[PDB]
DNA sequence: TTCAACTGCTTTCGCATCCCAACTACTTTTCCTCACACTTGTACTCCA
């Protein structure tokens, strides 16, 4: 996963997949928001498989 | 041993002259409806 302005290497980390029903967006824990410089207000993140 | 032009670089996704037409004219397409000049007898007397 990476938040797109990739300033440091902790903004591109390896997550484990958890497939959640009934949902239409990617869905992330709060403990990961400091490393991506992320606030949940319309930000997007790319998911490479 | 220096002045002055030629020099590539600021970000990170996604957003975002020729033609046509107007109106009024004039004209052609033809088909239909009759007249205008010519002529022999007959009629009314004509001169024999």
């Amino acid at each position: 996963m990476n938040r797109q302005p990739t300033l440091h290497k902790a903004s591109m980390m390896g997550h484990k997949v958890r497939v959640l029903p009934n949902e239409k967006t990617l869905r992330l824990h709060y403990a990961n928001t400091g490393a991506y410089n992320a606030d949940f207000d319309g930000d997007e993140m790319n998911m490479h498989f």
